[PDB]
DNA sequence: TAAATGACATAGGGAAACTGAAAGGGAAAGTGAAAGTGGGAAATTCCTCTGAATAGA
DNA sequence: ATCTATTCAGAGGAATTTCCCACTTTCACTTTCCCTTTCAGTTTCCCTATGTCATTT
């Protein structure tokens, strides 16, 4: 059937699974991604969660055959919400030294 | 007694049961058939009612014995619509993002 | 006048060897060649999607002149209408190369 | 408005030679000089960036009417650039002279 | 007024990751023209049954 | 010498058969929706690499 991503990311929002992926709003508008940017030391595939969930969810990674590749599972998740009418980027919170990440808001 | 299909549609034209299938004239020469695109996640069941409702009506699908098949319930409305004469189609309101639909009408 | 087929038209195009880059890969005639260079890159031009137009001038898809050139929809179509096609499969992808960007189709059978 | 791409661009800027110090050595243009100087000296201005702050200004990520110049940035964004192209490398590393501050690449290629 | 030794404040710099805009791709869905179909109607053989015309008793 | 016992035309539906007519399905691509990838550059990250000031001999 394929997930198309804004009702899975919701999912992924209301469940509340990932750490660093939340709503960040209690009407629930404005959210949460961490995007601890990938040169870092500290930064592991812990810190690709959503964007790894996102490649298993649509077939694309299949832990055992496919090497993992985080940067490719970035780029695709930021070109499909990028093209999502209805969905803006807030603030770029990305280089952010202690807790970097981005917060994304539906709009009208 | 299986229905022919111009009288039929004309009684769903008339008795207004299903959410965007409208008459468009005072005169009921030109009417209005809901046309949104199998793919978009948007389209929910009911987005393929009057074709639905004449594969039903022809005992082409009981519900509970056929699994749903909207692709084929669009097509056998449109091939039907296609032959008959004195009919033809004269607006494709259908890629439209909001209301989606095409526009029939009665050549005289 | 009929409407053309796309496999007798496509190989009709392999034989004439009208457009550049298009050709067959093989004696047996059974595997050819296009040109696919990717539509953003900069020596990208028109001439690099000519079978592509060749084929939406040859459907009535384009007319030089009346109709607006959408390059990318006459590859898709291109691209599209073989895919599904039986009796033709993709053999390789050298889209991505530099200096002769293709793809290799091959004829198969049931 | 249509974005340049760097070596069409640069190469443009070479042949007018708006720039100080900027056309090529060889006539046959497969060498040049650029005022690559230092920014911890003394009299490094936008006259010693100029070219650095030619490719900022072109591709809009400053403009001589908003952006406050960063020749620090500038720099480190026309570095990569060059850096990247195949058939184009860093000959020598002129800069390291006093009063004739500089860089030659090659138009190499293969 | 000095060659040197230190002391910070950023400017390079090489890789690899990031990115926006737009083209690519998948594959499910759509289409008009063309050809196929089911089921009710019209038509073309089958079946008793009638019954007067023909045999046994 | 009637008195039944049969029997081959013509009836009046059955029993299929062949036709027709609306839709249905194929045919052979085309298009759409939703993301993915590519382009050709930008931007980090993380270290060095110097170029002005401030103490050693």
């Amino acid at each position: 059937p394929k997930p198309r991503i804004l009702p899975w990311l919701v999912s992924q929002l209301d469940l509340g699974q990932l750490e660093g992926v939340a709503w960040v709003n209690k009407s629930r508008t404005r959210f949460r991604i961490p995007w601890k940017h990938g040169l870092r030391q500290d930064a592991q595939q812990e810190d690709f969660g959503i964007f790894q969930a996102w490649a298993e969810a649509t077939g694309a990674y299949v832990p055992g055959r496919d090497k993992p590749d985080l940067p490719t599972w970035k780029r695709n998740f930021r070109s499909a919400l990028n093209r999502k009418e209805g969905l803006r980027l807030a603030e770029d919170r990305s280089k952010d030294p202690h807790d970097p990440h981005k917060i994304y808001e539906f709009v009208n």
